[PDB]
């Protein structure tokens, strides 16, 4: 009959349509809602928006950094501009008196470490799953805001805390004093001053460095702020199926052991400033020298701004393959109640007015022992291609007998 | 040979037959996501609670005598404490009520106290509209929670029909103006489970088939703001063992004190059991027929026990996912109230000071972004019916090949 | 044998089960996260909550609109209710003196345009991806709130701005003065007055008109407000697979180029008011006459409220098939810090108290170079039905070859 010619014509033609499918390298995305007996609680990094406490700024610091913080002009004088408070201008005309004064050596990293807000003074109260925690439970981390702190860091081999139930009771609750009376006076616009009072916060996997100035959320004074979270786990496929970049212990990055958009970007930033400024900012990795006030103002602040705003050539940062995202729903209530104000004032030896202006509470917790997963899977595996081609080859071989 | 082209035909069906049985016995599932365009949505329940549990003006000498220690207004010696964290004018009203010379205790009930001294929705609710229809205090059913006397709008309880949203946007939702009544806030002289540092309300948006769990799962709304809450209905289906870990939701709940299964119901059940076992009482907000805890039992046994339970213990409370489950995505945003312009009008309209309006008025708009719910349904991967429809057709061609040769 | 009796019965039976599947018209929904080198930054429309600046309300305006703004009663005189500010009641008793006064002609649209807050006065500062922008980067748009503004409108052939990187640095940051001292005094409840200070904001596709009073979010004075966004792209299938309405070269709407729930609704609203009131509101399209204060109060305000609240018959607006959604996470910090207050006061020649009451900052930006897609795809295509019927027709033609 015609059947052996028309069985070879259809087999070899349909066989090359299951090979044109494979070589397109399709993927398919599986969504799931996994019920979880327990979840790993994330890292919570948090920063005061004020970088330098006024009371920690020495004559020597003012001498070196005063122009960078717009407290001095280029002539080491307190400016013509009377943005100053009367009582503040007295304290500062003193510090800014440089007659007979001999400069001592100065280091931006030291200054940040010494003058940065102290978690020990800021942290009025802290609880996790009902257990008390202290300033010892927060590891120091440097960010563009300066001396910041990470709760449940996972760093120093201490074990990562876990959430076993839904609701606020199985989460973090911290009361802070943002210390507005230590806020450095703002007499000019710079990258180191802000118009704002409160803290920046980032909730992130322990495996990701914080990127708090770009990806953080804000928490205001005078409110208890509830943050209800949801763990989202995302898997992506490498080339040729997608564009992602393996998360392993061989990062392939100058300054990081594991790949992450954040690590990739901090790497790229650090490289760029070292190349163009011959220094790194106090928060960047490597062993390059720390920038001086002059270098911050003249080279580094502008360069870093140029980089994260304009330049699109220098920073090529691809998706990681493993990635953990946190959905957040914020809500707030006022603190303090008219009733509670006097108790809080007395409990902390502050004015009632001060409590209103400086106290906040932050509750971070999960809605439900559940994570969304969104995994990209290979559409048509190479194994399953030879398991069709094996069965295509087996019946045209059964047509010859 | 011609019988061997048959022997390679039998080896393939018996081998592939036990690979489609090893697949079935793995009990795989597959998850279908969908974005159904909806003519109509059932508007959820909205439970809301003042953060202040007891109005100061409702606390009698008898109440202060029994509960004063629990609310840190008294020490264990029925005296106003050493530490003068009191306001001068406030302390005057209380010196009187706290005078217990000659006084004989009269009978006292935590449930009654909560009911009598709790904020009245009738006094709190300055204004309320749903899809442009007016509603009053009559539209809010009373419910007891750890915060005390709370209220649920669109409860579905008392056979009243569940309200529906037919368009997106704020205009087809709830808008309520409240006065949180800070001047009735019980003075806070010490830390307890019944006092808070905060003013405002807690709110929970939830299915009518869920009891509220407002202290754990609620969101906050502050005074001095209009707060927009833009919602999205999410419907989740899960598969029971052996495919998953869920426990079917029907009207045969299988729970001591509840109509339908829900993590919330399951947890309140488990909490009620635990306190009865370890305290020989229930809290005013728990179901069952056990006696209500006394202030003494609240302070000594129940408050610490319930805290122990929801914080530390992971032995006692095994509460599994329901199979049917309704979630609400929310985006909150706010504007200031009142404007400098509106302040005098609101003061006059409600016979309050301008300062008072600033401190006590809030507006809440709850509404849906779009006539749409997300569904996320787990479906059985390989049904048992479709297994007999493969193994019957696997068995039927080699029995067709042995009949020929 | 019995094989030809059993083999045509199985073709015809399986054939009509794969035709009962097709005629059910199933669909399947594909979810994805695509890694994006770049995204189109959306439109950002924003409105002051105060519709008419006090200082722009002329004697002529008060004469025509005073009742609509509850500054006059139905006898076009100032009410005797002593619930004005003392100094405001003076300025207004003056304006409200109509002895000797000759009416000049009046237009709600002109009034809105003239008395609406000026983006040029409100916009203290504005940056996108670090580049400076001015009042000229915001196109005027009329909404129920009145004179509003859209950033990155895409209108007037200007090109749509793009986001290249995640985080606040690659987004919009605007500092506003909401001008509370220009807020029209509230002596009564109407659809044009509000109890609230701040702005309403909507983030939306450039292809969608804003629907800011219904679908907007609020931004309060005295805070920097971070809005972190996520682009969600939704595809739906038309009947018989679903209920959507394909976006074409013919919008199918009297007054819009492209279909969109928002366009569809504004269309339907415009039709309804013209039919029932013989006017349109200043923010509606078409060529109908603009409503007068009297028409606003008596017919149009109540009609539009009736429409968006109660009526369920008149406005049949079905899902578009192509559709862009923006997930948002808001957070805020206080402005100004005790430290910054005097600098801001001096920089803008305002009191320190004023700064607290009127200044806000808004940052709109994307968390990650990623959009979620949710595409409905046809379950069983009509092509693939003839490719199964062709393979069942091929083996009983192999069974009639034997017999
Ligand atoms: C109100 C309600 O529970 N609806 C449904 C129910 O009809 C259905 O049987 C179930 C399927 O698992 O999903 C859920
Ligand atoms: C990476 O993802 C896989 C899931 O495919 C998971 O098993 C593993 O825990 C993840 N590892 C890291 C380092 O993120
Ligand atoms: C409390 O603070 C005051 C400032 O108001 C200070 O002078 C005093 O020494 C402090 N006293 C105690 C008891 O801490
Ligand atoms: C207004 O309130 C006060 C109570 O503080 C009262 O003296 C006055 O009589 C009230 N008038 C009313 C409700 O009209
Ligand atoms: C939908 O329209 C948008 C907006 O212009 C465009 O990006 C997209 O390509 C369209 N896609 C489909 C499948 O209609
Ligand atoms: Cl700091
Ligand atoms: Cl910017």
């Amino acid at each position: 009959a015609l059947c052996f010619l028309g069985s070879l014509a259809v087999l070899l033609c349909v066989c090359t349509e299951r090979v044109q499918y494979y070589f397109h390298y399709h993927h398919v995305t599986k969504l799931d809602e996994v019920a979880a007996s327990q979840l790993t609680f994330p890292a919570v990094t948090l920063c005061n928006l004020n970088e330098f406490r006024f009371s920690q700024v020495s004559k020597n610091d003012l001498y070196h950094a005063g122009e960078l913080l717009a407290l001095l002009n280029n002539r080491y004088e307190i400016p013509d501009t009377q943005m100053a408070d009367e009582k503040q201008l007295e304290i500062l005309q003193d510090k800014a008196n440089f007659r007979s004064f001999k400069p001592k050596p100065f280091n931006m990293r030291e200054f940040y470490d010494r003058a940065g807000h102290d978690i020990r003074d800021m942290l009025l109260s802290c609880h996790f799953r009902g257990e008390v925690c202290s300033a010892e439970d927060f590891k120091v981390v440097f960010t563009r805001y300066g001396k910041c702190y990470t709760f449940n860091s996972g760093r120093d081999g201490r074990p990562r805390l876990k959430t076993m139930k839904g609701g606020t009771g199985n989460g973090l609750e911290i009361m802070l004093d943002i210390q507005q009376d230590e806020y450095l006076p703002v007499w000019g616009e710079t990258d180191e001053t802000s118009f704002e009072a409160g803290i920046k916060v980032q909730i992130h996997s322990q495996d990701e460095p914080p990127f708090i100035d770009q990806l953080g959320f804000g928490v205001a004074p005078g409110f208890q702020t509830f943050v209800a979270c949801q763990e989202q786990r995302l898997i992506y496929l490498p080339p040729p199926w997608g564009t992602c970049k393996a998360v392993t212990m061989d990062s392939d990055l100058d300054f990081f052991d594991s790949y992450s958009i954040t690590a990739c970007r901090i790497d790229c930033e650090t490289r760029y400033l070292v190349e163009n400024c011959n220094c790194r900012m106090v928060h960047m990795p490597g062993d390059a020298p720390y920038c001086t006030p002059e270098q911050y103002k003249e080279c580094a602040d502008p360069a870093l701004d140029f980089l994260v705003e304009k330049d699109q050539e220098y920073c090529v940062c691809e998706m990681p393959c493993n990635l953990t995202r946190y959905g957040k729903e914020l809500s707030m209530v006022k603190i303090p109640s008219k009733a509670s104000a006097k108790y809080l004032a007395k409990k902390f030896n502050k004015s009632e007015q001060y409590i209103g202006e400086n106290i906040l509470v932050l509750d971070i917790f999960f809605e439900v022992l559940n994570y969304e997963t969104i995994e990209q899977k290979k559409a048509y595996e190479i194994a399953g291609l030879l398991g069709d081609i094996g069965g295509q080859m087996g019946l045209f071989i059964g047509a010859s007998i």
